[PDB]
């Protein structure tokens, strides 16, 4: 068998069932009756071989080892470890006594040695255990309930006792034994032993109940020497339970719920509120903040540090993928690009009236509006009522000032109720850098809505000379990889859209290092792109000299 | 509140329990065996509502109170378990209070 | 007593949090139940070490590192770093992880932003393919590091690592790393000579070996390219920045030219006499074989030619 099974959890539920069965039956067996009757007897035999089967299939657990922290089936060393633990315990109380007792003349040594059977609580408690571990039932009403538990099967067990320390007195000093001579009511029991089982179970329960809960009710009181001493230390215990009862209690409840925490704020903030007297809709604001705030929290905490970046990325693919895929700008670039900008996002909740960066500061982050209406305006410290598009909801801003490095060409600010996605500068340019393809793809978007959104067009200058220098970097890009070589390269450059016409800054055309290097791979592959033959460098001078100058037939020849 | 409405109903249950068993075996509920101060009210059909009502409320939030003066006892088995089943409620619920206090 | 609790309490309670929070995120109960349920245990251990280093004054921190750390890396082969002032550096900026079996620690093709060191356990590395089925090019051992290649290539590291057994891994921030090689060029060479000599020895290193030489093939040819291009522009932040990260001013492209003279066609003075301050060559031939003064001259610059 192994742990992890539906027939294995089927069989603890039975186990549990026998085991409290069994474990309220062992002192109804020690006291209310001496001896067993034969009726129960076969009951007893059907308890202890279920309790065998039980053992049996602790005999093979295949447990896993805490340390290990990996589950081990070995069969030697789970018997070396685990019978030792609980199965020598277990074995003492698998073997019936009942008939020992009676083959024994009901020697009271077999008796007292009869409450062995009680130690399979364990399973129970360890069952509990496992109840804890669930994530639903709170942890310290799971608490309070083991006490509440505890506390009841103690106090039966005390109830029981107390019968059998009166049925232990000889027979004929009834009036010295406690329950011989309590007289309740009208009635007397004046025989314990002639009176039905249950009506003396009820009074020897109802006696430590009035304990347990210290209302001491006067009525019974112990008469026994023998019954005097026990009840001291049956009070004694009771006392530091129901101690523990309380402080669990207490405890349980003075963790502050996160509602609580908020209508304690919403009480001194309305107080302070009150003091001014301002009212209206600023009210409104700070409580609106200040709750919208507690969910960010709640949000962003539990990104930072419970979770790691391999297993927030998945959370993040599902939250945000549509997300992003909706956004023009990211449209039309590769899929792993979109799924690295995914997998480093942040979450953000706006209000109205916030500025998040002003004009002129430097941009340390990169943001998407995802939900609600933001205005974007030219307003700065030295001028005013200057506005731009607004942004709509799925729309990318601060991309000019980051990939043209200009600090905030202008005012950014919230106007209602937003959802923002915030994502650093580092980690943005590193991915750009890696993937220059959908860096162009983006920029190309960027040419798209130009002409048609008045920030682009405004910025528009920026994003050319941008375009400018990134050509001129691709340009030398593709004549050094034509240098060496990589014709598969330059091919799939020349997928990416590079165009060959373009040449260096000191002339060197694609062609003219073809020439000059001699690859005739090179030249014959740049002649079917289209570029003109002839071309000049700074100087001036034309493939036809660099061919010649290296000295192969095959370049001067094509 | 709950908790002294939870007293009241009590009370109202317990004087049902004493009146469960027939006029017969009066001394054997524990009503009518009472003989407090000299009043004995053996008959507590007689006895007019509302000294009954105060009787039986005394008695439920005494054990409430948790300090059992034992002038009244829980005497036949009937609704011996009841007052078993009312004091542990009442233990939680005070717990509860103390610890609501605390808080 | 109570009240003041344990570990264990804020330990189901953060649980129970979290676990509210997903719920009501309405994700997959069978996808991370387990995984967030896995790493958590781990984490009880840990959170003793969150509350050490927030509130230690850092220094004494640096010392327990010092006292453990340090004995992890310098039975590491790799990343030794051929001298052990350098190394400290590296501890006092380390952090730990554990983990559980089955668990995938970096996917292929992302860009790495943790170092993943193998202080103890066992590891299997293996590569996406077109067909992808995976092949475990190698099965990393305690006191190993991987992804470390990956940062001095650049490359994407198209390669996942699953657990094999019970093992304590250190993870590294990319950044700390950069830093640290920008402080220590001299180190920085060390250990590529250092993965140069475990390209022969390892399988895995050997596998990327092709990779290993076309970038260091390819990666010259920016760094002379691009000192040379910031030259022609003028943008002296760019080129001053690229020249103090380790490019080499003596360095030529493709057809020989210098920074030296592109600064001199163009005939900025400042790019030229911070160039002088590097003590940069002027008797370098190009192919046509110029010369910083000839073109110095010919562009028609008087402050180039005086200097």
């Amino acid at each position: 068998i192994h742990p992890k099974n539906r027939w294995y959890k089927a069989w603890e539920m039975f186990i549990l069932v026998w085991a409290i069965y069994s474990s309220l039956f062992t002192p109804m067996e020690f006291g209310f009756f001496r001896g067993l009757p034969e009726r129960l007897f076969v009951l007893d035999i059907v308890g202890q071989i279920a309790f065998l089967v039980d053992i049996v299939l602790q005999f093979f657990v295949a447990y896993r080892d805490t340390q290990t922290y990996r589950t081990v089936y070995k069969p030697t060393r789970i018997a070396f470890r685990y019978l030792k633990s609980h199965f020598l315990m277990d074995f003492i109380g698998c073997f019936p006594w009942d008939l020992i007792y009676k083959a024994s003349g009901k020697h009271e040594l077999v008796r007292y040695l009869l409450w062995i059977r009680l130690f399979r609580v364990r399973k129970v408690v360890e069952f509990f255990q496992r109840l804890e571990k669930d994530t639903r039932i709170n942890y310290l009403f799971t608490r309070i309930l083991k006490l509440l538990f505890v506390e009841v099967y103690c106090t039966h067990t005390a109830a029981c006792i107390f019968y059998y320390l009166a049925t232990t007195l000889p027979p004929e000093n009834e009036g010295y034994t406690w329950i011989g001579s309590l007289k309740l009511g009208d009635y007397s029991y004046e025989n314990f032993r002639e009176i039905d089982l249950w009506k003396r179970y009820t009074t020897a329960l109802y006696f430590a109940i009035v304990t347990m809960a210290t209302v001491g009710y006067g009525d019974i009181h112990a008469v026994n020497l023998r019954e005097m001493i026990f009840v001291m230390i049956y009070v004694s215990f009771d006392m530091v339970l129901g101690a523990y009862l309380i402080g669990n209690i207490t405890a349980l409840i003075v963790k502050g719920s996160n509602t609580e925490r908020f209508r304690d704020k919403m009480n001194d903030l309305i107080s302070f509120m009150n003091r001014k007297k301002l009212g209206r809709d600023l009210r409104s604001q700070i409580t609106g903040h200040v709750r919208l705030q507690y969910d960010s929290h709640y949000t962003d905490t539990v990104m930072l540090q419970d979770i790691p970046a391999s297993i927030r990325a998945k959370i993040a693919q599902l939250l945000y993928l549509p997300y992003i895929k909706k956004v023009p700008l990211f449209k039309g670039c590769s899929t792993e690009f979109i799924n690295q900008i995914v997998i480093r996002l942040h979450e953000e909740y706006f209000l109205p009236g916030e500025v998040i960066t002003e004009q002129g500061n430097v941009v340390d982050h990169l943001y998407f509006v995802c939900e609600g209406l933001l205005e974007a305006l030219v307003t700065k410290t030295d001028g005013s009522e200057e506005s731009v598009t607004l942004l709509g909801p799925h729309t990318s801003f601060g991309d000019i000032s980051i990939i043209c490095n200009i600090s905030q060409p202008f005012t950014v600010r919230v106007c209602e109720l937003c959802h923002l996605l915030r994502l650093d500068k580092q980690s943005f340019s590193n991915i750009l850098e890696i993937y220059f393809h959908d860096g162009r793809t983006i920029l190309n978007n960027i040419m798209e809505e130009k002409e048609s959104n008045d920030r682009i067009k405004k910025l528009e200058s920026d994003i050319v000379i941008h375009i400018g220098k990134q050509e001129a970097e691709l340009a030398l890009k593709v004549n050094s990889a034509a240098f060496q070589g990589d014709f598969y390269q330059l091919k799939s450059l020349i997928r990416s859209g590079a165009d060959p016409n373009k040449t260096d800054y000191d002339g060197r055309s694609p062609l003219h290092l073809a020439a000059c290097r001699g690859y005739e791979d090179i030249t014959l592959f740049l002649i079917q792109e289209g570029v003109d033959v002839n071309l000049k460098d700074k100087f001036g001078h034309t493939p036809l000299f660099e061919a010649v100058k290296a000295g192969q037939e095959g370049v001067i020849g094509l």
